[PDB]
């Protein structure tokens, strides 16, 4: 069987647009892993606006599992190393915008510009969006606030080291 | 309905090691597809039965092959549904369109006993060398060194690993187009 | 016998020419209630044929000595490799075929349809060819006369045909209707003659 | 009265992946160092006629399938012991073969040691596998002669008046497989050359 | 040393066109690589006029002819004898070698086909021989890949050829092409290598 | 030891009349036909890199001046042999069937049409020149001979060629079957004589 795929879900009211978190998230995971993100055996697969609670636990389990096709049968076990869900869980994360990036009414138009410093860890260029600057994270099962970036760096970390026991310790079996 | 799943036929006396070339086999075939092997009994129901990339028929001998017959069909199954890919199966010394490859397993006098069989102790024994496709250590098992497959029809023989290559290939090519095919009907 | 009508789709590897002819012999069967044999390349013999209505000749290139045998209205007994099945005659309505990129007139008399698949630009991968993974994504819609789901294999969206002679388009849903119309009105005349005669 | 045993090369590869193609060079050439020619033996060979003691001699597609003649035909040639090979006609009978080299093709995966299986592989010096690389691949996955026949506009080689994508590894090259190291044909003459060059050193030292 | 020639062999009982097929083979053949014909006597002795055609004939082949034979359709250089001085000195270097011989070890080898010739039954003479004029009319219609004008004698309505080893059936149109066919694939081999040397 | 005399065609026009493109296609459709593909003369070109006989070779921009290209063109266009110049020292004598020129005595009797270019003035431009983009367009109907699929290019929707020396308007489609016609007719020569004897 397999090792349990680290997850991320993102908490938060509408228009905070946590959509634009898991995707930024899923996307600079499945890059360093080479890969895409499933919203084939992909890496990160992001499952947004979750409410789909008995096939999330399916998919976050160490069972093996097989997701339902449209197509009759068709190598796919799901096997994807990382689930971003927006609305187990390794980490649990409320959405805060930055009241200076906030609408009169979040303001994507100003919170998307890149700052002129780049002092990110898993970007090619910096943005409020993931310098923490316009946006920030707080797993709620633990008192840490994260930016974009840092909460990736996370998530990367994570998965290595669960990855080094867990395969290590099956073969003890 | 289904690809009917590619299938291998391995003959073979007994002392030939007939159970060793079909367990790694399929189980390699396995590994590759992220899965695991259903053992069917001899004189086989279908409990334990977890869909299986591939399913073993050992000491083929009719009671058993009409259930073969259907495993390997097009046409759907319900055991007392059937979606293996594979099936490796093995018989007495001595439908066949269903047998994809039909091999008489051989053992090289090198690893013969003094009584004519297979050695499977110094068998077993890993090679220091890889020049594998399908697995990460080899034996003369894997390798033709101690254990071959000659081809009936072919006449030709083939080690176990390069056998495995080619029922692996014979499926991506069932698999490719076909797969969407039937998703239309 | 009826000449069974024939359809050569001609294209390059890539554009996806026997998804084509795969998917036009399954429907044709299915309408006829029966299936498809499938000939292999370079046949030596016709080993699972049992009178499907639809032959399958995919990547003919001794395959045109056979080819001329199997269109047409002489008996043709092809040789099987079991004897338990030899004897029987080759009988299938419809014969698709798909070929390479591009007597040569013993051959282009057979083709009731000689047709090139077309890849539209819009499923055309970086490397000038069919984008096999989405082509197969189902159509919200089924506008199609003859399948139960449509897809942009069957409706016109991924791969097209077009007749040489003709130069009518065509698509994998359309081109059905063109065979099986045809095969219809040659039935229709050779029943009636065998009617004023039985 | 016997003889340096010949450096030998087979080379396995599916049908129409270059595998003529290369033996023919790598025997043309390694023949050209030693002003000598090339001797091709037939498939299921019975008899030598033509042998004149050329210094390679090329065995293609070894082992057909039909009944082991040929390896034992190979454990012949490949030998320190004398071998006067059967010839059809008289006027060249009781010729010793002395090829310093032998070069051979078969089949990818086809097993053609019976048996004594151990001491066969060692006659190989070097035991490859044909490779077409991708650009050159065509449609099939087999190897386009006529565009890997195009005169390479350099030629880096060692052994060859001018080079082609055949010759110096852009369209096939092979794979030892017990090293796992790659040649081309310029870079396998080389090493068949070298260790030729290296048995005849030792026997003129030790005699 | 040379490409050895590509051979055919066309054995066939007295009378049943097997001269006219060598022939006809042969003059094509030769017209398609702007070359002439040599053809040895019967029980041949020497090489006569023998100036490297494209194709030499040798019919009745019955050893005298065999170790003749054998000498010509090889990789090694075969200088024939003349008997005349002068002529004599010239290596053996043609492309085909096309012979026949009577109705019924390591020759077989060396014949790249190897045939009976057939008379279809409706220009056999009154007993069992080939009604040669008959034959020789000429076609209307012309689908040969090799001739200017069709007949019998070509197109396989009149003599056709049958390889021992394959089974199939050629008439002297289709046999001209495989051979032709088979050069090629050796002439172009041995042309890339040769290049390259 | 010499050659039939290639087919010529030239296309004099203003720059931005898709010259150009019309020399392309018309190339590659007679390329198509006869199994080859095209060689591109560089303008006022130095050597032929990369000819392998390609079977029409395109000529850019003729006379662009000082003689460099007009000598290579009378070259190309005889029945003389001609061996081109080449820069890597790279059997390369010219033998390409066809040869299209674009451009702005013993010279004006090679060209086989002699062409203005014209768009018509329902795809001009308010400047002046091909309104491409609408040009390329595929057209839904094809009533061409000689294409899998037409466009105003391939048409006479768009671009037209007129000959000069005759006054006969010309699509894309038709002078390429004018061509065509041309070049198998100067080979049905030697067939033809053949057949009156
Ligand atoms: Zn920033
Ligand atoms: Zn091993
Ligand atoms: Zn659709
Ligand atoms: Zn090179
Ligand atoms: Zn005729
Ligand atoms: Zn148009």
């Amino acid at each position: 069987h397999r090792i349990e795929p680290v997850c991320l879900i993102i908490r938060g009211s509408p228009g905070t647009g946590k959509s634009l978190a898991t995707g930024i998230i899923a996307r600079a995971i499945a890059d360093k892993y080479h890969s895409s993100v499933y919203s084939k055996q992909q890496v990160v697969t992001v499952m947004d606006d979750l409410c789909d609670m008995s096939l999330f636990c399916q998919m976050v389990s160490t069972v093996d599992f097989i997701p339902p096709m449209a197509s009759l049968a068709e190598g796919v076990s799901f096997t994807s190393k990382f689930v971003i869900a927006s609305t187990r869980f390794y980490m649990d994360c409320d959405i805060e915008v930055t009241d200076s990036y906030k609408t009169d009414l979040l303001d994507a138009g100003r919170a998307a510009k890149l700052c002129s410093e780049n002092n990110t860890a898993n970007f090619k260029r910096c943005s409020p969006l993931v310098c923490g600057k316009a946006i920030q994270l707080r797993d709620r099962k633990s008192k840490v606030r994260y930016s974009v970036d840092t909460v990736v760096s996370e998530l990367i970390r994570e998965y290595s080291n669960r990855s080094a026991i867990g395969n290590t310790i099956e073969a003890l079996f």
